[PDB]
């Protein structure tokens, strides 16, 4: 079992604060991170989502997936994971503008792909893969998490952005978010930088009038990688490759550098 007996977790510095969640740096057999719920009495829907998150996390045991460590019900609903040292891929690329060498960029892609393939094998759809959810641990290991606390439309596949079905979320949807993550790694930028209207980005991506400008890729970006990016970003979801095949392509281009 993974229930941490109450009076063990020492919640400390509030690192992130959101609408429902609040992440704290903590202490439980060393430094840990604690996702918590603000309320003293939780909603039956809140208790379900906590049960679901812990449910997903207890199915994961992989280096590219954030280490689930335990849960706690009393006093507040809390999910304990490892504490990570460093910053998210988003922070690196877009906040502090870290200039990674092409070889590292491809490795960050390979690691994200590795973690993605694991989740998909375990029939887990992330639904929200983005650079803010890729943690570059000890500055070298990708750790896929859910560092969000609330949409994030830049990584959404046209079929998702359209909401033309009850569940438009697929393994393919995640492949498109991965495609956008590759665009970030290879351009050092977010897509649709020149468009200042969210609703229009939404409208156009859905209608397929707008796609990421692949000409923005770094000069040293391998032709194979740019091709892979293009496949991951296909408007038609059936045309998108899956992570076993994505991994294969990344690992191959990595060898030719
Ligand atoms: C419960 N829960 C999850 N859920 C999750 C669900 C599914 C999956 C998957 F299965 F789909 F993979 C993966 C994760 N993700 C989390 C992320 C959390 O934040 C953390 C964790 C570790 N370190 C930090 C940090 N270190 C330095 C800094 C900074 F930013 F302050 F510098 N922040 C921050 C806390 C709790 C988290």
């Amino acid at each position: 079992d993974w229930e941490i007996p109450d009076g063990q977790i020492t919640v400390g510095q509030r690192i992130g604060s959101g609408s429902f969640g609040t992440v704290y740096k903590g202490k439980w057999h060393g430094d840990v991170a604690v996702k918590m719920l603000n309320v003293t009495a939780p909603t039956p829907q809140q208790l379900q989502a906590f049960k679901n998150e812990v449910g997903v996390l207890r199915k994961t045991r992989h280096v590219n997936i954030l280490l689930f460590m335990g849960y706690s019900t009393k006093p507040q609903l809390a999910i304990v994971t490892q504490w990570c040292e460093g910053s998210s891929l988003y922070h690196h690329l877009h906040i502090i503008e870290t200039k990674f060498e092409m070889i590292k960029l491809i490795d960050i892609a390979r690691q994200t792909a590795q973690g993605m393939d694991y989740l998909h094998a375990k029939s887990i759809i992330h639904r929200d893969l983005k650079s803010n959810n890729i943690f570059l641990h000890e500055d070298l290991t990708v750790k896929i998490g859910d560092f969000g606390l609330a949409g994030s439309i830049l990584w959404m596949a046209p079929e998702v952005i359209r909401m033309q079905d009850k569940n438009p979320y697929s393994f393919q949807s995640d492949v498109y978010a991965f495609g956008i993550v590759l665009y970030e790694l290879m351009t050092g930028q977010l897509p649709y930088s020149n468009i200042n209207n969210r609703d229009q980005i939404i409208f156009m991506v859905g209608r397929g009038y707008l796609s990421p400008d692949l000409s923005k890729v770094r000069s040293n970006c391998p032709k194979a990688m740019k091709r892979l990016m293009a496949e991951c970003l296909k408007k038609k979801r059936d045309e998108r490759p899956l992570f076993p095949q994505i991994l294969a392509s990344i690992e191959l281009l990595a060898r030719s550098l």
